[PDB]
């Protein structure tokens, strides 16, 4: 059975899994433009997590923890809301995969889509 | 899994590893704009073989987390089509081992200025 979003939600938020029972917004916050907020995601997106059904296609893009700390811009930021870990930086799309295409197209489709949200 | 083996894996999906390090994996630290900054040298030259690894794992984000979070954008130039991203990942300031997560961080954050 899946979690509940009671349950999920007491992960820390880094080590957080959306899924339709515990989904992107209820995770990670509303889309959105600001520094603190997340802009990825349709709404399909938003409403399944790790449910959707191209989401390995996404994750495939998403980096292990060697990778996060070692590929990554890492520094740290301390204000009157607290202290945080910052991280920039920039993953390289495969031209020579089959399904380069493919994947710009489902990249495309999520990247602030909320902007166009009812 | 070797160097050779480990290497294959698409760079966002390696594991450093004392057979495939740090640099091996990805790059020498540096300050420009996409090379990582992180790691004393124990920690280059160890990866996931670090003995404190699991206390920097515990900022490292899960897929889900680092598609919820991050901000993402795309960027096509003439060395390819690239994927960007940025955030923050908030410390627990009321977890009682919050001074020595600070410390940890910091002892790998630019520590390759201090070293060739
Ligand atoms: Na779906
Ligand atoms: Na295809
Ligand atoms: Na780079």
């Amino acid at each position: 059975t899946k979690k509940s979003a009671a349950e999920a939600s007491k992960k820390p938020r880094q080590k957080r899994t959306a899924t339709k029972a515990y989904n992107v917004t209820q995770a990670f916050g509303r889309r959105g433009p600001e520094q603190t907020q997340g802009n990825f995601g349709d709404q399909e997106l938003i409403r399944q997590g790790t449910d959707y059904k191209h989401w390995p296609q996404i994750a495939q893009f998403a980096p292990s923890a060697s990778a996060f700390f070692g590929m990554s811009r890492i520094g740290m930021e301390v204000t009157p809301s607290g202290t945080w870990l910052t991280y920039t930086g920039a993953i390289k799309l495969d031209d020579k995969d089959p399904n380069f295409k493919d994947q710009v197209i489902l990249l495309n489709k999520h990247i602030d889509a909320y902007k166009t949200f009812p």
